[PDB]
């Protein structure tokens, strides 16, 4: 199978993910250069739908020039019936990654940690709140974190959960780039116990209770690291009012003292 | 490997499930009579959690003379360490079955819908309410549907979504009967359109608001069974006052006429 995107040809090595209408193509250039190729089939989507995805799309090629801890969109192709989109390979998503992994080093968890506040902060510095931040959206790009999607249009998963929802979604039932600290509490909760702060409940209500419950409270077990223990209480704050930010936690002694 | 309950032994086949804490085993008796095993870990148990498998296991015993659509208990062996149910063994869950199903009968649906409501209208009556009705939950046991758990206490997965969550239960953040109802009329709405209601969501935020909005509207396409139209939409109703009940469902044309 091969695949043409603005002139240039490209041959399909293999499929990484499915979403039920976005497709993602580990491909060669004629260079014999990796990339990979996002395909979205557009033949069922409504007006506002694709306005979502131009969205997306136009804050992808605005952002490129402002961190390069987001993902490189090299060139797409984009008619009534499918988007195409010629962006950098990476080695493995970062849930994938972390199943794969039982444990992990120190020092990679505060490199991953710093990587995705740049990625976050670029994006909420241009007025976009992800809002449904988990370690999918991150990929591992030579041992770098970049941010895969913002928010603004649909996900995949690789060839859905309410673990790292804040309190204030539940609530409203308000979202601020306080709610993306939350989520990324909760990444670095998992990188740290190796569980999210209520994965360990099953039914899903009573989940969702226990995020907005004031009395119902986390555990944050004694570790070695007491920098990253602050962190983990500031990020899970219940109050967004009360809950660190990411400008703050770029100052903070485990981000900047090694 | 092997296993004692109440002086019988058992020789595990294999693991069958993993959960947190349970575990499920396909054993052989002794006549090589099969079997499933639960196990549960108690070592690390609250009195709450205790008390909430005690009640379970009260209600499996209590509702045995009940219902033939309730998973068969045989014995059981509790101490502070742990349980073991001796319960009969299925050919394979509903949600592995649907899975692997890409189209159904319309025999096979209607079957197992009866069997469905059978078993949920005889926990109601002894005042339980489920509400983590979900796939995973029905046992097909000889072409017959068996509930599994009563959501009293925990669940597990083979060796966590809000698809199936009533719009009452988001809306307290006020669970009855209905809210069963709901979640029964997602797993019908499954087995004829192939996915659920709110399926296509990817956002976990969104979908919670779909869910609860009384604009956006399900879609209902138009299929022979009229009767299983008519059923859809009366257990997706976002009221539950309006809402279809389980005795109604069950001297419903789509049960009763063949
Ligand atoms: C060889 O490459 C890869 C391998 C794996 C991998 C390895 N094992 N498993 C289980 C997965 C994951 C990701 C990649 N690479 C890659 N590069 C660019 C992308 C751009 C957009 N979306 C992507 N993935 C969407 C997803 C998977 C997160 C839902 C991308 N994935
Ligand atoms: C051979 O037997 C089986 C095979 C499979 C199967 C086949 N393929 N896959 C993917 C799964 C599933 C279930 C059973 N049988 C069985 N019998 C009694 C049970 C009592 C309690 N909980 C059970 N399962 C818990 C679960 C899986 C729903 C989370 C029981 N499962």
């Amino acid at each position: 199978q091969s695949m043409s995107v603005k002139g240039r040809i490209y041959s399909i090595l293999k499929q990484i993910g499915s979403g039920g209408s976005s497709k993602v193509f580990q491909v060669l250039n004629e260079k014999k250069q990796i990339y990979a190729i996002k395909y979205v089939n557009l033949e069922e989507a409504d007006n506002q739908t694709l306005d979502s995805y131009r969205n997306e799309i136009a804050y992808l090629n605005k952002l490129q020039q402002h961190s390069d801890k987001i993902i490189r969109l090299y060139d797409y192709e984009i008619t009534d019936q499918y988007i195409y989109m010629v962006m950098e390979c990476g080695n493995i998503d970062l849930n994938s990654w972390l199943k794969k992994k039982k444990s992990i080093d120190p020092w990679e968890r505060k490199s991953y940690w710093k990587n995705m506040l740049e990625a976050v902060h670029t994006i909420h510095q241009h007025g976009i709140v992800h809002s449904d931040l988990k370690p999918a959206n991150f990929l591992i790009v030579d041992g770098m974190l970049k941010l895969i999607d913002f928010g603004i249009a649909n996900q995949m998963q690789p060839d859905g959960t309410v673990n790292y929802m804040p309190p204030e979604a539940i609530k409203d039932m308000k979202i601020s780039p306080k709610s993306d600290v939350w989520s990324l509490g909760c990444i670095l909760y998992y990188m740290t116990y190796g569980k999210t702060p209520f994965q360990q409940i099953i039914n899903q209500i009573s989940k969702l209770h226990a995020i907005i419950d004031p009395n119902h409270e986390i555990e944050f077990p004694d570790i070695p690291e007491k920098d990253l223990q602050d962190v983990l209480k500031c990020c899970l704050k219940r109050d967004p009012k009360q809950r660190i930010s990411i400008p703050e936690l770029l100052a903070h002694p485990y981000v900047q003292i090694q």
